[PDB]
Order: structure tokens, then sequence, then C-alpha cells
């Protein structure tokens, strides 16, 4: 596998990952709870939950809503190096396979050299977005521990509903999973999205006093892995619905409260991922500019029309790929998302 064979599979991993993100934070955003006849706990709760969607107001600030913006434009900086010099240097090779010569040598060199440039701004580019990412999902992740110590001090005190408290709790843990699967089991190009809200402690005449949010999204359509996951979050919401049963929407509305964590956490599986899928990237955009070093030097000490030649197969190999890679990425870069909103009550 070359470096950019293996880019054609690194790249939509990387941006596949991002999209998640997106889907997380608008879980985020779409959470709430309302007081209702809450006394004492609310106030902290609703201040904890608004630091949490506070900082995704703020990263959402940057821009880089489905992906990054930057390691997009790089991307497709390098396909359009590749593009628009692919027959000057394969004039080049041409002529420089039947003569050898010093000058046109020096000027082949100098446009496989200018391939080097999109490379950098590629790898700084990741870094920079690395940097931003990580800094920002330790925020996250401290907010996270914030609303769950809340959460655990008001559910520890309300002795008398505990067995409610753990059968939700233990159906909430069921409903990660779940995503955990569905995310595990994704990993025509586009980006399809699902927003899911799951209503819980409901009022008879019609909604409730908690929407949880979370979402899921993914750059190939995958309808039947959506549908699988909402049939098992609808399953365990009535699950929880059926337990519930005994208790007041008073209480209701206490034994729901980790459901206000779900999209949460997810933001922080999320951040994760793209961290880990930007370090596999970042190796092999290294092992492509260390291809191009290798061709630079070779050409710099070619002597010979065969010497020159030798070089033409990892040229044309990477050319094709990244005229493959240039189709990916307009079409994940112009494509409007496809969103769906899931209501589970
Ligand atoms: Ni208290
Ligand atoms: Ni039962």
């Amino acid at each position: 596998q070359s470096a950019s064979e293996q880019l054609q599979t690194d790249i939509p991993a990387s941006i596949s990952a991002m999209v998640l993100l997106n889907s997380a934070c608008q879980g985020v955003v779409e959470t709430y709870i309302d007081q209702g006849n809450a006394e004492h706990w609310y106030a902290q709760v609703e201040q904890n939950l608004n630091a949490v969607q506070k900082l995704v107001r703020q990263w959402r600030l940057s821009g880089n809503l489905y992906f990054s913006n930057d390691i997009m434009d790089s991307v497709l900086s390098i396909a359009n190096t590749f593009k628009d010099s692919n027959v000057q240097i394969l004039t080049l090779f041409k002529a420089l396979e039947t003569r050898f010569d010093t000058a046109q040598l020096q000027q082949l060199t100098s446009l496989i050299l200018t391939l080097q440039n999109p490379i950098q701004s590629l790898t700084s580019n990741i870094k920079r977005y690395d940097e931003g990412l990580n800094a920002w999902a330790r925020q996250v992740e401290d907010a996270h521990n914030t609303l769950q110590q809340t959460i655990a001090q008001i559910q520890q005190e309300e002795v008398s509903i505990q067995a409610e408290i753990i059968a939700t709790n233990a159906q909430i843990d069921l409903m990660k999973q779940q995503i955990a699967a569905f995310k595990t089991a994704i990993a025509k190009k586009g980006i399809f999205e699902t927003i899911f809200g799951v209503v819980l402690a409901p009022f008879t005449l019609g909604g409730s006093l908690i929407l949880a949010g979370f979402g899921v999204s993914s750059i190939v359509e995958a309808q039947s892995e959506i549908s699988s996951l909402q049939s098992d979050i609808q399953s365990s919401l009535n699950t929880i619905n059926h337990d519930q049963q005994t208790l007041s929407q008073d209480q209701q509305q206490i034994a729901s409260l980790n459901a206000l964590l779900l999209s949460v956490d997810q933001v922080n599986n999320d951040c994760a991922a793209i961290s880990r899928s930007l370090d596999t990237l970042q190796t092999t955009v290294l092992s492509l500019y260390n291809e191009t070093n290798n061709v630079v030097s070779n050409l710099t000490k070619a002597q010979d029309s065969q010497a020159v030649i030798l070089e033409q197969v990892w040229y044309q190999s990477a050319y094709n790929e990244w005229q493959d890679i240039l189709e990916v990425a307009s079409t994940l870069n112009n494509a409007q998302p496809q969103i769906t909103k899931a209501q589970i009550k």
C-alpha cells in the first residue's frame, strides 16, 4: 500500500468521525429539563447543563460543524496541485525518457517539489485542529463530570425510589451500548444525519419534564442500522416507562436525570475517536511527504534517462489515486446535509 492508496481510506475515515461530533453536539443543544414542581436541587442541574450547552455553542462558532474546514481545504489543495500539473509533469517525464537533459530534470524536480507545500499545510492544519479539539474536549469532560456528580447526590438522597432509579439507570446504560454498537457497525457519498429526542417523565395531556437528545450520522446512507438503533432505544424507553409506573411524575423526574448525560457522554466519545483517526491520518500524510522527498532526492541525483523514469511509477499511481480523492473530498465538501429527527416516547 502506497501513502496515497492508504489516504483513500484514511481521509474519509477522519471525516466520518468528524460528522458524528456534529450530531453529538446537536444532541446536547436539544437536551432540556424543566423545573416543574422540583425544589432545591433544580438550580444546580440547570446551571451544570447550561455550562455544557455553552461550550458547544462556543465550539460551533469556530465554523467546524460537520468537519474541519482547514483540513478539508488542504486535502483539496493537494488534489488540485496534482490535477493542475499532470500534463507538464507527464510531458517532462516523456521527454526525459527519450533524452536526458539537466535543465528539464531540474524543471521536473521543481514540479514534484510543489506537492510538498500543500502537504505541509495539511500536516500543520491537522495538528492545529487536533490541539483545539483536545483543549475543548477537556473542558467538556470537566463539565460532564460536574453534572454527573450533581445528579448522583440528588439520586442517592431519594432513598424511597432507589429500586426504580436503578432500573432506569440500567436502561440508560443499555442505550449507551446500543449507540456504541451502531457506531461500531458503520465503521454514494454525502452527510446523512439522524437526531433523536427521548421523552421522559411525561404529562398525561402530552409533553414531559425531560427531553434527552442524542445524534448519529455517516457519509454513506445506512437507514437499516439507524432503524435497529431506533427500535432498541424505543424498547429501552418502553422498559423505563414500564418500570416507573409506581412513581409520581416528580419522582420520575429524579429517576430519569442521568438521561441528560447521554449526549454529553457521546461528545466525549466522539472527540476521542477523531483524535485517534487524526493520529492515523498524520502518520500517512508524513508517509506521502517522505515519498515525495525520496523522488525529489532521486531526481536530483539522476544522471540518465533510466534513473528518471523509475520515479514515474510513484507519480502516476499517486496521480490516479488523488483524482479519486478529489472526487470524494469535493462531494463531501459540496454536500448539503440530509437531516431527519426521531422522537422516542
Ligand atoms: Ni442538597
Ligand atoms: Ni415488571
